[PDB]
C-alpha cells in the first residue's frame, strides 16, 4: 500500500542516521572546563557574577554544619528549598545551605543570558511556584530575564537569600559513620586575583538538584585552540564581543563582521536570528539540521488568565498534566487542549517519554517490530509536516533541502520558531552544511570544511552540554562529584559494576540521608519542571514522614532489597526504549554509545508509562506512611 510504501522514509532516515556514526562516541567532545588551553578553559567561567558583593557579605565558615545541604540553586533546587520550609522540616537558621558554582540563584537561568533565549515549554506550565507566588508571567514563551527574576522572586519569597553559597564547586561527598553526617568538599571561588577558599560542610542530608545541562562542551576540532578572534559559548556569552546585554539585543558591535556559529540546537535557533540582524555575514556551522516548528509567541491576556490558566487552587499541576497527556500520547478524546501549541501535535514524542495507554513491551523481537511500527506510523504525519514548512519558508530549494531533518521526532528536542527558517533567507546569511561530518579543523583566521575555508572574526559555540546520560545515569559522574558512603563505598563504582540501582530514581542504597532528582529508573517529562515538581515533593514527603516517624532526626536509608526489586522493575519496561535503536546520533543515544549485559543496561533507564503513571505510583507509595524497603531510625 501507500502508506506503507512512504515507509521508504525509514531509508533515508537511516542513510542519515548513518552519515553520522561516530566511533568515538561521546569521545568526540570535551567540557569546555577541561581543555588543554587555559584561554579555552575560560570560556567557561561565569560571566555575570559581581564578586566584590558576594566577596563583601560575611563568609561561610570552614567546618559549618547544616541540616540540609541543597546542591544546586536553579528551580530545582529552589523547589527543594521552598517544599522543605512548607513542610515545617527547615525552621531554624542553619537549617538550609544552597551550593552552587553560579554567581548567584537561576541555574540554567543564571548562566544562559545569550539573546533571543526563551524557555521552549509554555510559561504557564513551566514557571515553578506561580500560584504561590501570585506572579502572572508576561507572554506564552518567557524570555531569560523574566526567568532569572522570577528564580530571585522565589529565593525572596522564602528568604533564601542569607541561605546560599555561590560560586562553588563541589567535588566530593563523604559520609561518616562515626558522626552520622555528609562531608561536602567545596571550592569557593573569590574572584579575579583572589584565592579560593576550600570548604568543608557537614549537614545530615544532601538533595541534589545538580541538573542536566550544566558542564557546557565543545567538539574536538583540530586546531580549534588556534583561532585568533573572539571565542565564546552560548552558555557563556560575551556582551563584550558582541555589544548588548542580557536585556539589550542590539548586537552593534558585530556590525561589519564576519560571525560564524557552530551548532544548530535550540540554542542555535534561537540566537540565530539575533545574530543575523546584526552581523555583516553570519556563517552558521552544521552538522545535523533541528526539525522546527511554530512557535506562536504571544502576550499574556488578562481576560484568558483569570477564565483559561489560573482557573483554581492547584490549576498549574492540572496544566501541566494537560500538556503532557499530548506528549505520552494519552489525551483524551474531547478533552481541552488547554496549552495548544507545537508541543501538543507530536505524538510520537512518547517513544522517548512512555504511554500509559498501549500496555508494556514484551521482549520479543516480534513485539519489538511491532512496537517500531506503530511509532513509526504515529509520528509519519507530523515528521512529514514539518518537512513540509521548511519547505515552504526557506526560498532557495538546495537550502531548504539542508535544512530538513531526517528522523523521527523522538530523536531530538523538538525546536520552535517562527523567525529562525526565514533568517536562512536573508543574502548575509549562509548555511553552510557538513553532510552529518561536522566541521573538520579550524586555523588562525576560521574553519575548513571539505577543503573549503571559511574565514571569521568572532566564533560562537553553541555546541551544547555534556549529555544527561553522562556514566550510564550516575548521579556522581551527572553532578561531577565523588559520592562515598558507607563503608568508603563510592556510588559511581556502585553504579558501573553492579548497575543502576534506586528506589524511584532518587536514592540509592549505601547512601543514607542521600537524595536526587530522578533520572534513572523513573520517569520524564518534556517539561523538566514537571519532573522537578513530581520529585521534589516525593524526596521531602519522605523525608517528611521519617522525620515525623523518629520524632525529629531521622536517618533513612532503602534496603538492598528494595532497590533491586525496583531496578528489576525498570527492566521490565526497557523493550519500550528499542525506540531509540534507530535515533541518529545526539546526547538521547549518547552519540550512539547507547550477554546480560544487556539487563544491566537496561536497568539505567526508565518506566515506560509517562510521568502522571509514576507520580499517581508515588502518591499510593507515601499514602500510609508506611516508606516501604526504607531502613528508618534514629540519627542521633
Ligand atoms: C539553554 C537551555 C534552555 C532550556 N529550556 C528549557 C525549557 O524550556 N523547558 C524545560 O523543561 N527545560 C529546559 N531546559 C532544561 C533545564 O536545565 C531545566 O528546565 C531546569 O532549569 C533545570 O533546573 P535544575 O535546578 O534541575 O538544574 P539547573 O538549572 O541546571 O541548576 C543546577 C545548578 O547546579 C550547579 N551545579 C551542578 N553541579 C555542581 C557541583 N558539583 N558543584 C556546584 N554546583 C553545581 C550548576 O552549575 C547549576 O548552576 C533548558 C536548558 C538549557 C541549558
Ligand atoms: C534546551 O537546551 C538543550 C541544548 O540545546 P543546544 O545548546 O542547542 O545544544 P545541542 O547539544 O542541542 O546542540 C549542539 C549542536 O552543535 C552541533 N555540533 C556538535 N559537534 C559539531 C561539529 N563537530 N560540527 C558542527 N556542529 C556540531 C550539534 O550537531 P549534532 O546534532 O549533529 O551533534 C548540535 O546541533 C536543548 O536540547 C534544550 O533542552
Amino acid at each position: 500500500p501507500e502508506d506503507l510504501k512512504l515507509h521508504q522514509l525509514s531509508q533515508k532516515y537511516t542513510a542519515e542516521a548513518a552519515k553520522r556514526f561516530r566511533p568515538e562516541g561521546l569521545g568526540q567532545f570535551i567540557r569546555l572546563k577541561e581543555v588543554g588551553n587555559e584561554r579555552f578553559r575560560a570560556l567557561a567561567e561565569d560571566p555575570w557574577v559581581d564578586h566584590a558583593a558576594l566577596n563583601a557579605k560575611e563568609p561561610v565558615k570552614d567546618g559549618s554544619r547544616y541540616k540540609f545541604i541543597i546542591l544546586g540553586a536553579g528551580y530545582g533546587g529552589l523547589l527543594y528549598a521552598v517544599r522543605l520550609a512548607e513542610a515545617g522540616l527547615a525552621s531554624g537558621p542553619d537549617d538550609i545551605l544552597m551550593v552552587d558554582a553560579a554567581g548567584g540563584f537561576g541555574g540554567t537561568w543564571w548562566w544562559n543570558r545569550y539573546p533571543g533565549l526563551h524557555c521552549d515549554v509554555e510559561s504557564y506550565s513551566y514557571m515553578p511556584l506561580l500560584e504561590e507566588t501570585g506572579y502572572i508571567p508576561k507572554s506564552k514563551y518567557a524570555a531569560g530575564p523574566e526567568l532569572l527574576e522570577h528564580a530571585y522572586r522565589i529565593a525572596t519569597q522564602w528568604k533564601l537569600h542569607d541561605k546560599a553559597l555561590f560560586r562553588s564547586n563541589v567535588k566530593t561527598i563523604r559520609w561518616d559513620d562515626e558522626s552520622r553526617l555528609w562531608s561536602l568538599e567545596v571550592t569557593e571561588g573569590r574572584g579575579p586575583g583572589q584565592q579560593s577558599r576550600e570548604l568543608k560542610l557537614q549537614a545530615r542530608y544532601v538533595l541534589l538538584a545538580s541538573g542536566i545541562l550544566t558542564n557546557p562542551q565543545v567538539p574536538k576540532i583540530p586546531g580549534l585552540e588556534t583561532f585568533t578572534g573572539p571565542v565564546f559559548h552560548t552558555a557563556r556569552w560575551n556582551y563584550d564581543v558582541t555589544g548588548g546585554s542580557p536585556t539589550d539585543e542590539a548586537l552593534n558591535r558585530l556590525e561589519g563582521k564576519r560571525v560564524g556559529i557552530i551548532g544548530t540546537g535550540a540554542t542555535a535557533i534561537q540566537v540565530v536570528p539575533k545574530l543575523a540582524k546584526y552581523a555583516k555575514e553570519l556563517y552558521v556551522f552544521q552538522r545535523t539540521p533541528s526539525g522546527v516548528w511554530w512557535r506562536g509567541q504571544r502576550p499574556t491576556d488578562p481576560v484568558e488568565w483569570k477564565t483559561k490558566i489560573a482557573r483554581k487552587k492547584g490549576w498549574q499541576r492540572e496544566r501541566m498534566l494537560n500538556l503532557d497527556s499530548y506528549l505520552t500520547d494519552a489525551a483524551e478524546e474531547g478533552q481541552e487542549n488547554m496549552v495548544a501549541d507545537g508541543w501538543t501535535e507530536m505524538p510520537a514524542f512518547s517513544a522517548v517519554i512512555g504511554s500509559p495507554r498501549h500496555g508494556i513491551v514484551e521482549p520479543t523481537p516480534e513485539k519489538i517490530a511491532e512496537h517500531l511500527g506503530r511509532l513509526y506510523k504515529l509520528d509519519l504525519p507530523h515528521a512529514e509536516q514539518v518537512r513540509a514548512r521548511t519547505d515552504s519558508i526557506v526560498k532557495d530549494p538546495k537550502t531548504a533541502a539542508k535544512l530538513k531533518a531526517w528522523y523521527p521526532t523522538w530523536c531530538k528536542r523538538p525546536t520552535f520558531s517562527d523567525e529562525y527558517l526565514q533568517t536562512f533567507n536573508l543574502p548575509n546569511v549562509h548555511l553552510v552544511d557538513t553532510d552529518g561530518k561536522g566541521v573538520d579543523a579550524a586555523n588562525p583566521s576560521g574553519l575548513v570544511v571539505a577543503d573549503k575555508e571559511y574565514p571569521l572574526d568572532i566564533l560562537v559555540l553553541s555546541t551544547g552540554y555534556v549529555t544527561p546520560s553522562i556514566g550510564g545515569g550516575s548521579p556522581a559522574v551527572r553532578t561531577g562529584v565523588d559520592i562515598y558512603g558507607r563503608g568508603g563505598k563510592s556510588l559511581d563504582d556502585k553504579w558501573q559494576t553492579h548497575g543502576a540501582a534506586t528506589l524511584h530514581g532518587v536514592c540509592s542504597n549505601g547512601f543514607p540521608n542521600l537524595f536526587f532528582t530522578p533520572l534513572s529508573q523513573s520517569s520524564q517529562a518534556a517539561n523538566n519542571a514537571f519532573t522537578l515538581d513530581v520529585g521534589t515533593e516525593h524526596i521531602v514527603q519522605v523525608i517528611k514522614t521519617a522525620e515525623d516517624r523518629v520524632d525529629g532526626d531521622a536517618l533513612v536509608e532503602v534496603t538492598s532489597e528494595a532497590e533491586e526489586a525496583w531496578s528489576f522493575e525498570i527492566m521490565k519496561h526497557a523493550g519500550w526504549f528499542a525506540s531509540v535503536t534507530g535515533c541518529t546520533p545526539g546526547y538521547i543515544t549518547s552519540e550512539g554509545e547507547a550477554p546480560m549485559e544487556m539487563a544491566k543496561r537496561a536497568r539505567s533507564g526508565n518506566l515506560s508509562q509517562g510521568m502522571a503513571s509514576y507520580m499517581k505510583l508515588l502518591q499510593e507509595y507515601r499514602a500510609d506512611g508506611s516508606l516501604k524497603g526504607f531502613d528508618i531510625s534514629s540519627r542521633a
